[PDB]
């Protein structure tokens, strides 16, 4: 049989991947790139097999021919008799979060404020909110909407990167990988928590997972849910308990992608790997946990219960949903067809 070559984005993911590789007895090995797009390119070249992707990245990967293989499944809201691997996924809720103390800030007063985004091209952090903003403003100048932002992946000298902080050494400012302090769900939420930005574009889970003791991180350990509010599209503000009635969109879950000709093998290997290292896997937590990384969401989101089988052998467009695909396409007209590589 063949090894599966995972692609890790940045050095922290690479360290975790290397641990996984060792524990997997080399059934999984690691390639690494500086950005998700570069990992997608390694896979396109056949120099890596697979990685787990946010839905926007799935769009990029899908235009280039890669296919969804298995999806992140978090704990469900409702009892299900089904095994996690066979439980239909529920998408996650993309939200716009602000501080309660920032009174009078609403969806309709976002112009000229400071924003924190997971990364350019990601679902909750970018495609959904910027797509909505472009539409409502009738303008493609989304790079001039917020006074300053951290939007990892943007031009580092631009306003879209002005709030990004890079690493310990201040290096890698605005890179779209975990070195950047404010990268990803957790980074963008931290950007809001520290009042670097006025608004964070993340998902509902992020708020809950980093407040009220759920995170022991120095920056998060003392945060309280009641100190945050969600911005609803109708211009109201709601407590973070009201995400189901105050979100920007329902996002398709992050999912593993690969070339078609490697998909069945990547799938088989991952199903076995999670049986070993997944949530209440045979050798997790004793040996290694594939879905933990000290609330850093490395390789997979830390709230992943399992990678689940897809229904109906879906194309990337079916997986993302026609709604979301068209929204991405419309936004991309600002900055239809074909691989971006
Ligand atoms: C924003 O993001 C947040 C972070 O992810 C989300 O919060 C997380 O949400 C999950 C669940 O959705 C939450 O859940 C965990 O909770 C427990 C462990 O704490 C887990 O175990 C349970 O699973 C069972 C199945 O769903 C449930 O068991 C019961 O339900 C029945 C029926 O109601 C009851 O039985 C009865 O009692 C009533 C009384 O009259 C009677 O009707 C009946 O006759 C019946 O006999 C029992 O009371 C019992 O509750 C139980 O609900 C629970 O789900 C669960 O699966 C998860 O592990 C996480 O704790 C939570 N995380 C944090 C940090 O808070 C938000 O949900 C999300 N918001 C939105 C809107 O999406
Ligand atoms: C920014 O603004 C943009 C411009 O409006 C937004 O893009 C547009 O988004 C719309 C919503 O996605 C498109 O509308 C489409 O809606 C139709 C119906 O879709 C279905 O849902 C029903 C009900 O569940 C189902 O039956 C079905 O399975 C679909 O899921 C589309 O389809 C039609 O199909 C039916 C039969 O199924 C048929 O009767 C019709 O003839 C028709 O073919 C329809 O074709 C639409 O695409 C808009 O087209 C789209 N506009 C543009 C210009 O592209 C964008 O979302 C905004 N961005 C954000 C972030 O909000
Ligand atoms: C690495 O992968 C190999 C191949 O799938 C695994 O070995 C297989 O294990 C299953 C269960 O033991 C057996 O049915 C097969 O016969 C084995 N195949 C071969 C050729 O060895 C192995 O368990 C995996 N190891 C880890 C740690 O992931
Ligand atoms: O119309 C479509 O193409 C897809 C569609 C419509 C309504 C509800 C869900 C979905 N698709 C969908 C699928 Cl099939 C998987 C994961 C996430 C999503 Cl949003
Ligand atoms: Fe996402
Ligand atoms: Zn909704
Ligand atoms: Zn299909």
């Amino acid at each position: 049989y063949t090894r599966v070559v995972w692609c890790a984005v940045g050095p922290e993911e690479q360290k975790k991947c290397q641990q996984w590789s060792q524990q997997s007895g080399q059934n999984v090995t690691c390639a690494t790139a500086s950005t998700t797009d570069d990992c997608i390119v390694l896979v396109l070249k056949g120099e890596a097999d697979a990685l787990n992707l946010d839905g926007g990245y799935i769009y990029t990967a899908g235009k280039c021919g890669l296919v969804p293989v298995l999806a992140e499944n978090r704990k469900s809201s409702k009892h299900s008799s089904l095994d996690c691997v066979l439980r239909p996924t529920e998408g996650y809720l993309a939200v716009a979060v602000v501080k309660k103390a920032n009174e009078g800030l609403t969806w309709n007063s976002l112009k000229d404020k400071k924003s924190c985004h997971t990364a350019v091209d990601r679902t909750a952090g970018w495609n959904i909110p910027m797509g909505l903003i472009v539409n409502q403003t009738g303008s493609c100048a989304f790079d001039e909407f917020f006074s300053q932002s951290c939007a990892p992946g943007a031009d580092p000298k631009s306003r879209l990167c002005a709030l990004c902080a890079g690493d310990d050494q201040g290096l890698d400012k605005c890179v779209p990988n975990s070195k950047e302090k404010y990268y990803g769900y957790t980074g963008a939420f931290r950007c809001l928590a520290e009042d670097v930005g006025d608004v964070a574009f993340v998902k509902n889970d992020t708020v809950w997972e980093n407040t009220n003791g759920e995170s022991t991180a120095d920056w998060a350990k003392n945060l309280k849910r009641e100190d945050f509010r969600l911005l609803c599209l109708d211009g109201t503000r709601k407590p973070v308990t009201e995400a189901q009635s105050c979100h920007l969109a329902v996002a398709p879950n992050h999912a593993v992608v690969s070339r078609s000709d490697r998909a069945a093998h990547v799938e088989q290997v991952l199903l076995h790997q999670q049986a070993l290292f997944g949530k209440n896997g045979k050798n997790c937590p004793d040996k290694f946990c594939l879905f933990k990384s000290e609330t850093k969401n490395l390789l997979f989101n830390d709230n992943t219960e399992c990678l689940a089988k897809l229904g109906g052998r879906p194309t990337y467009e079916e997986y993302l949903g026609t709604e979301y695909v068209t929204a991405i396409a419309n936004l991309k007209k600002c900055s239809l067809e074909a691989c971006a590589f």
